[PDB]
């Protein structure tokens, strides 16, 4: 394997966003933009030095889709989504915290991982 892997899901076609599906979900419903999203996930900087998981916290994340809540890789990411459908995403730093960065978590330029489980979904 190569760490460039995973479908691009950019709509400008930049590599920046990098999906692979490793459980199916199922329904032929992703969410619209707008829905109230119920998601658990693991993520982490791919230089290995922080870790944050919604199981830490013992509670699902909720967030709304396409309302730029969360950074744009989630809401292009868990657009493409099924329910029960769990994903890993590269994220390059143009769809994350870009060359600002979100200090003291997330340094400039940094490159995200995600896996997401997509729970639920239901439309506003
Ligand atoms: C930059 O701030 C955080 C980032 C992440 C988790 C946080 O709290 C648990 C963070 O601090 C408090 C909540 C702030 C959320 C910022 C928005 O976060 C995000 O958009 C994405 C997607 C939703 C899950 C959280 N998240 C994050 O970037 C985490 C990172 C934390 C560090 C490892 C990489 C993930």
């Amino acid at each position: 394997t190569v760490t460039e892997q995973g479908e691009d899901i950019t709509s400008k076609k930049d590599r920046g966003v990098l999906k692979i599906v490793k459980r199916v979900g199922n329904g032929e419903e992703t969410p619209m933009i707008g829905d109230k999203v119920y998601v658990h996930y693991k993520g982490k900087l791919s230089n290995g030095k922080k870790f944050d998981s919604s199981h830490d916290r013992n509670e699902p994340f909720v967030f709304s889709l396409g309302k730029g809540q969360v950074i744009k890789a989630w809401d292009i990411g868990v657009a493409t989504m099924k329910k029960g459908e769990i994903a890993h995403l590269l994220i390059k730093p143009e769809y994350a915290y870009g060359s600002a960065g979100s200090l003291p978590k997330i340094p400039s330029n940094a490159t995200l991982f995600f896996e997401i489980e997509l729970l639920d979904f239901k439309g506003e």
